[PDB]
């Protein structure tokens, strides 16, 4: 999978990954 952020608040930051 690939990370940039799929539940933040822009899409910039990647908190998590799986989206
Ligand atoms: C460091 C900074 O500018 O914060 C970036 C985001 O606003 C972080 O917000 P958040 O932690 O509530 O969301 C997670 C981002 N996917």
């Amino acid at each position: 999978c690939r990370q940039x952020c799929s539940f933040g608040p822009f899409x910039f930051v990647c908190d998590g990954n799986x989206k």
